């Protein structure tokens, strides 16, 4: 593009410098990046959302955000607490009569939400593919560790939290999210189920073999990893986590998601969000989002006392997302890609960029 005026945004060089090497090293088809600094949103877009249409990524493009969905599910659960429909210390079986008589008689909602129920696995067994089979699974599940003693990152765990929280509010999860929570957060281009008039904005994800894919139906997918959103809407969620929102209950719920429950190394587990003392070393950020913390059971330690960085990774077969923000400095970044590229690469880039914004 020799001879064209280069974009005027003073932040473009900093973002490009971190993001462009990323796109070529890991062959990422497209990425939407959004940055907050000094009360203003900046969007930087790269590549293609859909190789069939050849359409470019924009801040309106919908990506699967995988486990970043857990921050929204956590916020819904916090909302149920604010509204008085449940408490984090409730036994899970209080919100599900079909759980009475199982181990979930003695496991709290809080423990489900923070993956510390006692060894619930990362994914459901592949056999569990219906509501009836799901219920049977939980009723037979044998705890591996005592409640609260270990963190084992788990979709069945946070998934069950979201499900029972919606049930305490007497509405199914997806309509509760789409009709109550998301609008109150000002996320009007965010969906559990992408409707027809929004399907055109929905990117394709691309596998390692560069085949187009989107997330597969699974049990509690909505609760655990099912949100589609744009970079602009996710940046709005970041702003909601910094400056707040007009709905008073939703305001409280947001604050509740920031409260620490326990730590693993330098990472403190909140509801959905994971947090760090800021400024934070790259090695600490890397460690808290490492395979060790993600895949294996880790003992819970005392939470960090209440400047803080909040983050959450999210991945599906075809997508890779990351969000991090620092309320005390009014900075944040959202990175949404349609390839599942390594978590370490996301953190290194985000960390580099945030440091410049600060
Ligand atoms: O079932 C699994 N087995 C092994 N790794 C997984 C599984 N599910 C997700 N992951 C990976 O675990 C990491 C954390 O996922 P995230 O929290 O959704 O970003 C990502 O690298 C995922 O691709």
């Amino acid at each position: 593009h020799h001879g064209e005026a280069s974009p005027v945004d003073p932040l473009r060089p900093v973002v490009d410098a971190s993001i462009q090497p990323l796109l070529k090293e890991h062959r990422i088809p497209g990425m939407a990046v959004a940055v907050l600094k000094d009360g203003k949103a900046h969007y930087f877009n790269y590549g293609v959302a859909n190789r069939e249409s050849g359409a470019g990524v924009s801040e309106q493009t919908l990506f699967e955000i995988g486990s970043v969905s857990k921050t929204l599910t956590a916020t819904l659960g916090a909302y149920a607490v604010v509204k008085g429909a449940m408490q984090l210390d409730d036994k899970a079986s209080r919100h599900a009569p079909w759980l009475k008589g199982s181990a979930f008689d003695s496991i709290t909602m809080g423990e489900l939400a923070t993956y510390s129920a006692g060894g619930l696995p990362l994914q459901f067994p592949e056999e569990v593919d219906s509501s009836e089979k799901m219920r049977a699974y939980y009723r037979q599940w044998a705890p591996v560790y005592s409640p609260g003693s270990h963190r084992q990152y788990s979709n069945p765990s946070i998934g069950l939290f979201g499900h029972l929280a919606a049930s305490s509010l007497k509405q199914p999860f997806a309509p509760l999210m789409e009709q109550t929570l998301l609008p109150g957060l000002g996320m009007h281009h965010t969906y559990v189920n992408v409707p027809k008039q929004a399907m055109a904005s929905y990117a394709y994800g691309y596998s390692k073999e560069d085949k187009p894919i989107r997330v597969n139906p699974g049990m509690l997918a909505d609760e655990a990893y099912g949100i589609k959103t744009s970079s602009a809407d996710l940046l709005r969620f970041v702003k909601a986590n910094i400056g707040g929102v007009d709905d008073k209950a939703l305001q409280q719920a947001i604050s509740l998601t920031h409260q620490g429950h326990y730590s693993v190394g330098g990472m403190t587990q909140g509801l959905g969000w994971e947090s760090y003392a800021y400024p934070v070393t790259e090695q600490t950020l890397l460690a808290g989002n490492s395979a060790k913390v993600i895949l294996e059971a880790n003992p819970t330690a005392a939470p960090r006392e209440s400047q803080v960085l909040f983050n959450k990774t999210g991945s599906t077969n075809g997508f890779g997302a990351y969000v991090a923000f620092v309320p005390a400095r009014g900075i944040g970044i959202v990175m949404l890609a349609n390839r599942n590229y390594p978590i370490e690469a996301r953190i290194k880039a985000a960390h580099a960029i945030l440091a410049q914004l600060a």
